[PDB]
């Protein structure tokens, strides 16, 4: 499951303006804690794919955001 970066506190994703493969998404995107292969900027919003099953995807289960 890929998906943007959803705070896992306050439900709410990091969102871009630039679409496509944005470098600083792609460090938080494909950061550490996230352990995605991708990092990029899809609908403004920092989507990571090759995300895995546990790492959180906007929106959260518990809060939402825009």
């Amino acid at each position: 499951k890929e998906g943007y970066l959803v705070n896992k506190s306050t439900g709410c994703k990091y969102g871009c303006l630039l679409l496509g493969k944005n470098e600083g998404c792609d460090k938080e995107c494909k950061a550490k804690n996230q352990g995605g292969s991708y990092g990029y900027c899809y609908a403004f919003g920092c989507w990571c794919e090759g995300l895995p099953e546990s790492t959180p995807t906007y929106p959260l289960p518990n809060k939402s955001c825009s």
